[PDB]
């Protein structure tokens, strides 16, 4: 009578609250006894839910390969996800090619440029009264910024989200391939129109790049593009979709942030722990024993962060958002050599998005006449969060 029996991450039961949190809180329980379980979904796999246990997997690079990070494998053809489906040396090497454009320093030069666009997207409907905080804001803030890093066309959110919708998987036959081939099409065009008349963007920074003293093949360039056009548009879009659905009803939290922004940065981390959409797996390359279980090479182990972010033997009162909690050592971004590449970037987007969104519309609420839809998968969160506020005034013209 275990929940691991049929544990499935693209299929987690949703409580009345609308979130699959009722499940986690409960499974979070079972793990105290059995920190790891075997699931019968997807041919057969391992579920790692204990904090001490998931933290033991991400660290032993020996027995676990990242060549199976997305699982079931992500729709990407004969292209491997850079610095993510590759183990070192490839990893250590490939990454140092974008290490700098992502450092806190370099990812600050866009700082007060995100407030503009945020505070400039709040003009879009601050005069209507409502709007899907997901589609309308959750999505555009992370999508526009990216476009700007990969030297891209700002208003095509729709097009990109369409590609990522196929990478991300839509349990569709191969139409994920038909559509991924277009990302590869545009990805190709963009590449070729950069090695001529460049820019300061990242996409460009890597072309001129060279490994071993020799440039790089486009099967690695079209490879990065994917990871990035996928790093900051999905996980983020969802995550934000969440804090907005969370601030729509958690008035105890809304009013508290509204009156103490010194905390917004900190409380942005407690939200990452509680609403982290990120979930990954590893691939077993050699017999190894974790805690009390033994895993033979060939099998995959899913690392259930949402569950290990609620382990009581690591977090005081885990089921409450404690905006003061310090330190916050969750794993919603992972640890080890695979520590999120855009780690500092979302702490920023959040800081702002939320900071500015509350100074503009300090009152709003879950639209009663439209129900919120939650996304599932290795990336989950709110997809549609329609709110209703007091029709206001915009700063724009
Ligand atoms: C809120 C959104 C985000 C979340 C929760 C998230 C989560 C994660 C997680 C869990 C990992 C590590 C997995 C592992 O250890 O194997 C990771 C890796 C990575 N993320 Fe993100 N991410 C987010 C946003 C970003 C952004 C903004 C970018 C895009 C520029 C980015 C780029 C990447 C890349 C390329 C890696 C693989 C390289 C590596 O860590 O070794 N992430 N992220
Ligand atoms: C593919 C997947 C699941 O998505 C992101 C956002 C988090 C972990 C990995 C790499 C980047």
């Amino acid at each position: 009578t275990s929940l691991f029996t049929t544990a499935d991450h693209y299929h987690t039961p949703l409580g009345p609250d609308g979130t699959p949190h009722a499940f986690f809180e409960a499974l979070r329980d079972e793990a105290e006894t059995t920190p790891i379980g075997w699931s019968e979904a997807y041919g057969g796999h391992w579920v790692v839910a204990g904090y001490k246990e998931i933290q033991a997997v991400i660290q032993n690079t020996k027995a676990f390969s990242n060549k199976g990070v997305t699982f079931p494998r992500y729709e990407t053809g004969e292209f491997e996800l850079m610095m993510a489906g590759q183990d070192d040396p490839v990893h250590k090497k490939y990454r140092q090619l974008v290490a700098k454009p992502f450092s806190p320093e370099a990812t600050d030069l866009f700082t007060e440029q995100l407030r503009q666009s945020t505070n400039d997207l709040i003009d879009a409907r601050i005069e209507l009264g409502e709007g899907d905080a997901a589609t309308w804001l959750a999505n555009e803030i992370p999508a526009r910024l990216t476009a700007i890093l990969l030297g891209l066309p700002p208003e095509d959110g729709d097009t990109y989200r369409r590609w990522v919708w196929a990478i991300t998987h839509v349990e569709n036959p191969e139409e994920g391939a038909e559509i991924f081939a277009e990302l590869v099409a545009h990805a190709r065009t963009l590449i070729a129109e950069r090695r001529t008349n460049p820019g300061n963007d990242i996409m460009s920074r890597v072309i001129m790049s060279k490994i071993d003293g020799e440039s790089l093949s486009e099967d690695d360039l079209i490879g990065f593009f994917t990871i990035l056009l996928l790093g900051g548009i999905d996980a983020t879009a969802r995550f934000l979709s969440s804090v907005f659905w969370r601030l729509a009803w958690d008035i105890e939290l809304r009013r508290r942030l509204i009156a103490h922004p010194e905390l917004i940065p900190n409380a942005v981390d407690e939200l990452l722990r509680f609403y982290g959409p990120a979930m990954v797996g590893r691939l077993v390359t050699q017999e190894v024993t974790v805690g009390d279980i033994t895993m033979k090479p060939g099998q995959t182990a899913m690392l259930w962060f949402p569950i290990a972010s609620r382990d009581r033997s690591a977090f005081d009162s885990p089921d409450n958002i404690v905006i003061e909690r310090t330190p916050n050592r969750h794993l919603s971004l992972g640890h080890g050599i695979h520590r999120c590449l855009g780690a500092h970037l979302i702490r920023v987007e959040a800081r702002v998005a939320i900071t500015e969104f509350l100074k503009r519309i300090p009152e709003f609420s879950l639209d009663p006449n439209k129900e919120c839809e939650w996304l599932m998968g290795q990336v989950a969160g709110m997809l549609h969060v329609p709110i209703i506020f007091p029709k206001g005034k915009r700063l724009s013209e």
